[PDB]
């Protein structure tokens, strides 16, 4: 019945409404069908190097569904995977394409149908998600900003747990001394090798004030961005472990899986990963290797809602609970609440400190937030979200027809 | 002493200057520096869906390196691989673009040095290096089309004898009864799980013809592009066997390792793949579980030179030799030349069928060709080539500055 | 171009010179071309039982490069490995010969094109180099003596961390409670079975008084030399884990692999080694079975530059950083300074007590030390040292024509 | 009561005495007490690039057993092993010298105790041992010189049959078309990686014409000398797999004991090596991956007769027979024969080509020789051979007292 007719990209440099927000640029899609029926997608791109890569292969892959029936999901998804060359040997920027056309189909078909995303996953297993503050070395508040000394950290430990929630994350080895990115810059390049005293002792000092702040029965996660090697990801777990953390996330890269697995044999702590990791196959040599407790992947990367639930599933048989990582507009939020609603084995969503920024919140019409450190997932058809048009116009890159 | 003034990248949109060539885009970058030097890259993604993705890979990449010193190659590699998030768990657009960038900076360094990028390298190590004709079910010389009938793909053979090469490689499968192209169409799903008698019979009467046509000493390497699946690639291995096969290339995706060492213990046919496979991370557990015999590397996909040496050296310990991946412009010939010049384990150099090209080769400087099946190295400073300005100004996509 | 003309070897038996020096006996070799460009390297057996077959090895791997173009490293390296039979099955001295001739042809290269030896390794990645002071056990300084007492080895911390290092090594069990020296003369024996109650106390007294005179912040390594046993090797550890050990060096012999292993799942302190392991084939069972968290080629043992940058290469994938182990002539020095200057994963750079001993350093022409705990790389072309023709005309011993 | 007083090395250069010996250099040593009774012994370096750190390595070792006690056989060799450094990281020279020494003090007890080394071994377990003609790509009796034609490789064979032999051993692919040899020349490189049709067609054709010319009862050891890698290997044993291999010697090197491994999975002949294996340690991972058949240990390498008993103990456990591998001087011979006399799991045992040369032969006063294909052991005390003195006072390099 349905034809797709056009898909529109939308590359959003929101340093163009919103200076403080420089580096980060969201990449969304619209999928439109000659119904009337539109979806939206999201490249899960917005930081680090990769948005105009992002915006490329949308340009890449939507050319081939233009005139193709939406509601063929599995069908698409296969055909990307099987007949792009790419797809059989992707990576972030490749599976990320897919990602974001999957989720728009999800959205189509939801809208078509009548029903939220969720009850097409499988209905409303978990009527309400417990949610972590997420990023606190950033601060927590409106703006906010870089943190460096404990009791900064304390402070923002203080208002997360003030404004409801009963978990927080940080990073507490990403900001070095003089308040530098780690992630982002080329300071403390040792840490992929053994941290020296001062460094142990600086990331140390910020995980201990938070505890002492929060009370001992608020979780911690510990997030490492992959900042670590095998051996410093050892010693420095060994030296937080007295403070009951409750995750160690991406505590190396995920390129090497036997060092993975020697992490996780080596802490008390269970590991958290998949924020880099795309496909069921990225999580085959994770899950039997038994290397983590907690699977982290992107909807906007990891091939999106069904590629998505199909990692879940698979995780599942592991006893691997699952995280989805959101890091992005708001469409990667009412996707991961869609997946988090419906599987059994969801563990907490992921409530990043930049969701409640303006630049981020006006690029579509629905605002989601937790309450209480809740969230609930949206009721509407399809996603329950739209583009805010008197915005996103400003962004529009491409439209592919 | 210089420092990277500016990037531009050619988005190669063949198909302007010859319709034959409608689905082919090379990506090609020239870095410029303060001193006059400039050094050429290409990012790995010709075929496929890919293209739009590399050249907006550039200009997430290219800003990074702009003001820096291009003759710390190792650190801006790093620097790339470890602080813009998606190094760490990259994939082929992320990798082709550190690969361009890596080559154009050994093509500065070579000119600055005075002397070609081999020596560089580690010097003259093979003079001379057998070269095979590449992917014949596209025919050779003079006719250039998609063959069907094994009298076909006899003449292919023939005429690439006739050329003086002593080595082919033929995908028997991807051209299915009718003339259509498996590896881009949704023809032979069932590729995938079993083959059908038919399709056994099609493929082998192709292999049948051409070893009868070409005698029993000149090579034939079976090219499968990752169509079949483990089931089936291990059933077409053994309808060839009997033909004496070179080397079985791309059997499987290299997604899932563990199955890519079950068909290598399946069949006598040596196993190579590799241009799908990215950085010495993406080689470790084919070589650690002793899946491959030739490793197959594209210098524009897994890191550039700096890295796809690194794989050479990796491979060698295995007694895994070497034939870089080449099919995309001028730029991937000459940096596999140098690389295959220097490396200890190389095995046979790959030439395809496009590389005769009128709108290929123009657009660069000098023309590079195999004769009587051997190819050298270049010998002027750097990788020896040039972009053609003539005919690369219709490509001109980005200058990053 | 150019060709190689003579080789010189210099037996260095120091004792000629310096009866204080007795042991020491560096072998130092300078390869001559008709160009009028000469370079120089070392075979690493100064110390121990070997120095002899070092002039030896030079005597018979020499004379089958004369005549050769010193440019062609790779195809040099490979044709020793390969062609003089022994290559393929050789140990420390036919890979400390290998070694020499390797380290003196890229002398010859960088001066040919006119920039240091890391330059021609991929540029400046590291500006300077954390340091550590080498082999308490024989003093710090003003003291140059075999030390006993905990109150001694404290003496020496003391007065390594008064020169201006944050890091020491110190071997606590090679010294009995005689003063007699258990790495060259048959004392406790006992060591590679189970250690005795006296010399557990013994070795956890000595690091205990260093750890209380240096305070916790500077980073202590524990060298064994090989001394122990599996089982002693880790019965001593867990009795020095309490004084926070940066690395615990060559707990056992390379010999047996999986012993290594043992030793590294059995401890929690990271394991360093590889001064007697050679080649990356000498590597890739202690990476593969990731028992080491620090590889120490000897630059000089382990097959020179060319082969020490390909196992620094393997050692990054799996998360091991590199200390080139340095104890031997200002060769020795120099070669590791380039090649720590350009590796990305370097962690710390061994400096010798014995390095400013005048009849060492007399050897050559230049000098380059640490300062504040800190090292540079030579910035001369090639590697930044000549041989001393004043001194060393009493040490040739060959010349091979 | 006795103490060794000095220690003779002979640089046995053959050239001097006989031009057509060119290279071949065996290495002696003779080790003298204070009761008047002297041991011989060898360094198995006699080919290949190491003879002259064979003779070095002896200067570096005697003097540490001048003034000792000769019968404490274990302990000089567990010195050597641990208190040397590199005898816990040494390869084919140190544990030569070792070796030699070793050899050397079994003479000496032997005829201290007044019985041949067999009595000392074990007694008579094997009363003749069944011998082979080796290396038969050099001719044998008549006809001596490098062979190419296959009509020549029979008639090699023919006279190995009628001189008594009913096995013999050849290096099929070790001399090309043109009668290089590529053992020690830059030939044939791509041996490492894959065959081509002409080498393979060239080896399978002189096993052919060995195998009719000798008939199906006599057994054909194919002996490869490590120049092909794990894939070719492989490919060249299914070539000759039809002709009744005995044995497959050195198919690859042993630097990689997990390509050893695949290669014994992969062809039924059964494989030897073990020429470039020493000590215990180095048959380990051959042994426990159940990889070889028969172990070829060089009593002048592995450790000597201490260490080569040890070895053959080892190799039992795994069904491993024994063929001491024989190449040097006079000495070597008569260790070998008292060896395989006393050990359980003989199997056959190796005659050189080249063991009936007079500059051979006259380094000693005995001459020890096969008859009808058998040998026996001697019967003197301790070895049962003496140095000639009148010819190798010509070769005496250094006396260590
Ligand atoms: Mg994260
Ligand atoms: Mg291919
Ligand atoms: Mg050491
Ligand atoms: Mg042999």
């Amino acid at each position: 019945m349905m034809k797709i007719t056009s898909i529109e990209v939308f590359d959003c440099e929101l340093k163009k409404r919103d200076q403080t927000m420089s580096s980060y640029n969201p990449v969304l899609i619209r999928v439109n069908t000659d119904s009337g029926l539109s979806g939206i997608g999201e490249v899960g791109l917005a930081y680090g190097a990769g948005a105009k890569a992002g915006v490329g292969i949308i340009r890449d892959l939507a050319p081939l569904i233009v005139g193709e029936d939406p509601l063929n999901i599995e069908k698409i998804w296969e055909f990307f995977f099987r007949k792009t060359f790419w797809g059989m040997g992707g990576g972030n920027v490749f599976y990320a394409g897919m990602s974001a056309i999957d989720i728009a189909l999800w959205d189509i078909k939801g809208k078509y149908l009548g029903v939220p995303v969720y009850q097409l996953l499988g209905g409303k297993t978990n009527e309400k998600l417990r949610t972590y503050a997420s990023q606190l070395q950033f601060g927590w508040g409106d703006k906010r900003h870089i943190l460096v000394t404990p009791e900064e950290y304390a402070e923002a430990a203080r208002a997360a747990l003030d404004d409801g929630y009963d978990a927080i994350k940080v990073d507490p080895l990403e900001i070095d001394r003089n308040g530098d990115d780690c992630v982002f810059q080329n300071r403390n390049r040792n840490y992929s090798g053994l941290l020296l005293a001062d460094q142990l002792k600086m990331g140390e000092a910020r995980i201990a004030a938070m505890r002492e702040a929060m009370g001992d029965d608020a979780d911690i996660i510990v997030e490492i961005h992959s900042l670590l090697g095998t051996n410093s990801a050892i010693q420095f777990a060994k030296a937080i472990e007295k403070y009951r953390i409750f995750l160690y996330e991406e505590p190396i890269h995920p390129l090497n899986s036997d060092n993975m697995q020697k992490v996780s044999r080596s802490t008390t702590i269970p590991i958290a990963t998949g924020e880099r990791s795309y496909t069921r196959w990225g999580y085959r040599e994770l899950l039997e290797k038994q290397s983590i407790a907690v699977a982290q992947p992107d909807l906007c990367l990891c091939g999106g809602i069904t590629e998505g639930k199909k990692i879940c599933d698979y995780a599942n048989i592991y006893d691997t609970t699952v995280q989805v990582h959101v890091c992005g507009g708001p469409v990667s939020t009412v996707a991961a609440l869609h997946m988090e609603t419906a599987i059994p084995n969801f563990i907490i969503h992921e409530h990043h400190t930049n969701a409640m920024k303006a630049s981020i919140r006006e690029l579509c019409t629905h605002d989601y937030q937790p309450e209480n450190g809740y969230y609930v997932a949206p009721e509407q058809p399809g996603l329950g979200q739209e583009l805010n048009d008197e915005v996103v116009k400003e962004y529009l890159a491409y439209v592919i027809k």
